[PDB]
């Protein structure tokens, strides 16, 4: 709430980075913990001080309050004690004085998971219509579950990191112009007050179609809680950005979920898929598999899975 000048950010020399390095672009998102927009980064790589590179600058909104100041420097001190995976969105730098609090990331440009995959689908009769103006090129049955592996591959990092994600979703999942698949969002810090459950986000959805029962009556988020939301992202490949629980309300989802109800199949997807979703969706927490075998799993089916 007070001005910025009135606070001490953290100043780490490795991070920082001067503001007459950055040159700002056009937004990116808009949302409940800040602003992001594209931008040019000069000399990051100060091996290379007249280079270039894009990147995703992060910050405050013109109400956010002491509380949002809080989270947006937590979220950044955390990603620096996590390190550095080839699938997350990764740390790059940050403003920290001469004015706002900027926190620099790496630079997804094809959005999230869910609006790409929904730009790439075909105009058959499997999937749902393509609500994108401009559709890309669609994805081989190989190139989905390398995505799938991708994404497993940066939670398994978390996990060995003893970072809890608490909201896995394809929304949370960002792609590089590589096609490279980054975990977002996996920094943010857990709320200390108890958290609405018809409470939809800023692109208005229900973050309780991904919460493991647990996480969702007693409010327990474990690795095997992500691992759950796993099995509802797996969904969400591979329905090419479906929305989970089609025609359930929430006040209904509570009570089937302990009644042991699960999404059927997807149309294009094969059982060995389906099967490692069941797993991830198992009633008990303790018997779901680990992201280690979930990445020892897929990386066997890419290998199994074709182009063509
Ligand atoms: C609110 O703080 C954040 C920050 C991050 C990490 C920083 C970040 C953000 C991005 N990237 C975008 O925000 C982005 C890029 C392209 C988009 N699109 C627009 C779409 C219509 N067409 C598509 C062809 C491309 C749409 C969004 N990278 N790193 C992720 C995030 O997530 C939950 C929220
Ligand atoms: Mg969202």
């Amino acid at each position: 709430m007070a001005g910025v000048s009135e606070y001490e950010l953290p100043e780490d020399p490795r991070w920082e980075l001067p503001r007459d390095r950055l040159v700002l672009g056009k937004p990116l998102g808009e949302g409940a913990f800040g602003q992001v927009v594209l931008a040019e980064a000069i000399g990051l790589d100060k091996d290379k001080p007249n280079r270039v590179t894009k990147v995703a600058v992060k910050m405050l909104k013109s109400d956010a309050t002491e509380k949002d100041l809080s989270d947006l420097i937590s979220e950044m001190e955390m990603m620096k004690m996590i390190g550095k995976h080839k699938n997350i969105i990764n740390l790059l730098g940050a403003c920290t004085q001469d004015g706002p609090l900027y926190v620099i990331m790496e630079y997804a440009s094809k959005g999230n998971l869910r609006e790409y995959l929904q730009a790439r689908r075909p105009p058959g009769l499997e999937y749902s219509y393509n609500p994108s103006h401009n559709p890309e090129e669609q994805l081989s049955s190989k190139d989905l579950v390398s995505c799938a592996y991708q994404v497993a591959r940066g939670m398994e990092y978390l996990a060995s990191k003893k970072c809890i994600h608490r909201d896995l979703a394809a929304r949370n999942v960002l792609v590089t112009e590589d096609n490279v698949m980054k975990i977002a969002d996996f920094g943010l810090a857990r709320d200390i007050h108890h958290i609405d459950y018809y409470k939809k986000t800023t692109n208005g959805r229900l973050p309780v179609k991904w919460m493991a029962p647990e996480a969702l009556f007693d409010r327990i988020y474990t690795h095997q809680s992500d691992v759950w939301s796993f099995g509802v992202l797996l969904w969400e490949i591979f329905t090419l950005g479906g929305s989970p629980y089609p025609g359930v309300p929430v006040e209904e989802l509570f009570k089937l979920l302990k009644e042991g109800h699960r999404m059927d199949k997807p149309s294009n997807c094969t059982n060995e898929l389906y099967m490692m979703m069941r797993d991830c969706w198992h009633a008990v927490p303790s018997q779901r598999p680990t992201f280690k075998q979930l990445v020892e799993d897929l990386d066997r089916i890419v290998a199994l899975t074709s182009n063509q």
